[PDB]
């Protein structure tokens, strides 16, 4: 779990998010490691559109055994805009949880990123994912996370997981 | 916050443990961040030997503001062997955990290692801290927590994160 | 620069190493600090394989400016075994110097070793450096290099300085 | 050896340097390493008053031998303020380097940097020395030098690296 002081950083979001491609069956290839995830392995998520949402369905495998949540995800504002709202429960409290596309293809990968603020004690963590529709990142898709990375001004690189997609990691009995 | 698969590691524990010098204010000089204490700053550790045992208060800063929480040490045996237990309660329940002293000068520094197990994910939390009786690590102490960590096979140095010692970190209004 | 006391430490190379991937274009994603790359951003080799060798060019870009050495390399041995001689010439002398290569998937990545003795004062300097195909360490390559650091006896990760790879870095005039 | 990129930081030395003090023999306690003091044990420097300056002699021992550097040393300006002049020759080059005094008591300990700016490379070699009338830093002088490295915008107390006093470091054959 990535921890800092201060309020969630001013991020930009793609100004130009197609909707339509939100859809299908996205592999986590990457995150910031998270307590919600502890031990996961082998995670996706499952975007199954209606109109302007998308319901939400994300899985992951632990020792033969199959996690997932559920929620719905749309538009803070305007589609374009690469800030989504997911709409899931945590501890009995349901939130719209902003989620910002820093970057996209519109085709292969998403990597976006989730602030948590604790106004108590002032900090926050983050949060941030690699969806590929692909296990592995090839060609351009590889190529194009790789140069965002070197620039990002929010994502350490570093501190990335990146899942294991093992048919052993993966299975499911 | 540092997860991994499987049971709990064996680790060698500290064999010439001088339980006398167990007393007194140590500094949280670097840990593995966790959950309990995110977003603290200037934090330390103070044992008031009680005979038999030595009583634990942890502190922290957040903000001008002081947290803590206090506990009870004792050897789990042998008190020159580096397994003591810290008898804490956390979310209701009392846990005799076990604290393993992996490296030592008994005088200026200590590095700890606790692992929570998670008996449904057949998975492993870690927590490492490295205490010193001053802020700042200098001279033959330097050296040896330096040289430790670079052979260590359980510590990760690159997961450490160093506490900030600052007099605005460390203000308490 | 990473001096220690003492003679170049026993180090365990590859014995699976593959010759034939030896071409191309290797970034500097991490080293040691030398005097002869201080300052230099952006830095990469240039393998171009001339069969039994290959013409090394060794780069870097400091404001704008390129610097470059250029020698060749062939295995010290058996192909398959992960020391390859590193003719270069620095004070006017040319040497062939071992580079042992300690950690590779003969693909995308590949963590390599020098070291350098002063007879007369029975000490030596350390170099390593992080190789790879592409600018950013990601999936397997970076869990592979990761856990290859964590595990090392001869590389500290905490003495790895990693290389700037923004644009204007790379910018060349 | 410690580098970055850019001019000089502009430094604020003492004002209330007392010149009169800086006469014996002092210990380098501690370090930055750098390629002139490469291996080098148990070092010291002895300052022998002339009138309004000083000859420097710096010594340390590698292998129960002598190895040394004499110069002059003198104040930039004003005694009271703590840049002084240490004219020394490297290189069959004789140069004026201004050594600042970062932090002293004036009585036991003396924290001290000095830069090394590349007109070429537009970059910079930082050199730091802490050093003492007692080869181990104690009481108020430990306190002093521990809170002085806590606030200090220059000196990384992580890259310094701490002399060997043992007899066996201090011998000469
Ligand atoms: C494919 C990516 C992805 C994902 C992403 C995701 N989560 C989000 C939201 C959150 N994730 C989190 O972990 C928390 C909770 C923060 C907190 O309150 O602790 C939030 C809000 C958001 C965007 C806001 C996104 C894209 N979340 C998961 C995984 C999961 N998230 C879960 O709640 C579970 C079930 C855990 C269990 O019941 O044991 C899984 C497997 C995957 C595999
Ligand atoms: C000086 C080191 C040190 C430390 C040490 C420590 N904790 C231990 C134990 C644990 N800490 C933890 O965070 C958990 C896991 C609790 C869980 O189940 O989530 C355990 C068992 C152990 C013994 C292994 C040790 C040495 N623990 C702290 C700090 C703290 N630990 C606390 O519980 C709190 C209270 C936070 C609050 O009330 O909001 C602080 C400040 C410091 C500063
Ligand atoms: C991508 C890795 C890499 C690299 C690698 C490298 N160098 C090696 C060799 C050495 N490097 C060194 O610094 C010395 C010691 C020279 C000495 O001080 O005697 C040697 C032998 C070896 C073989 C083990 C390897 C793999 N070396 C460089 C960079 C360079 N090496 C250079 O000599 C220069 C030109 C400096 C100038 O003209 O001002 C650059 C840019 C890069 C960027
Ligand atoms: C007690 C502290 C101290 C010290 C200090 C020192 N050096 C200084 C200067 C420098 N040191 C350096 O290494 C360089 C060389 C920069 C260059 O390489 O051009 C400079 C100018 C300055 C003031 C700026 C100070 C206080 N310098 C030494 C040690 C030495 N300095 C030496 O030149 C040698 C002889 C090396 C040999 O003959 O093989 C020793 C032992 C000690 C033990």
């Amino acid at each position: 779990n990535v921890y800092h002081d201060g309020a969630c950083p001013e991020v930009k979001p793609v100004d130009n998010f197609d909707w339509s491609n939100y859809h299908g069956k996205w592999w986590e290839v990457a995150k910031y490691p998270n307590s919600v995830e502890k031990y996961g392995k082998c995670g996706w998520a499952e975007y199954t559109p209606e109109g302007k949402s998308v319901k939400v369905s994300n899985y992951h495998v632990i020792h033969g055994k199959e996690y997932f949540i559920e929620g719905t995800a749309y538009p803070v504002g305007d589609s374009k805009i690469g800030k989504i709202y997911h709409k899931l429960t945590y501890g009995g409290v349901t939130k719209e949880n902003v989620f910002n596309v820093l970057s996209t293809d519109n085709k292969n990968y998403i990597i976006g990123y989730y602030c948590k603020y604790d106004e108590d004690k002032k900090g926050h963590q983050d949060f941030v994912w690699v969806l590929s529709r692909s296990k592995v990142l090839t060609g351009e898709a590889k190529t194009a996370v790789e140069n965002y990375l070197i620039g990002s001004p929010v994502v350490d690189s570093q501190k990335l997981v990146y899942s294991d997609f093992s048919e052993a990691a993966c299975k499911v009995n």
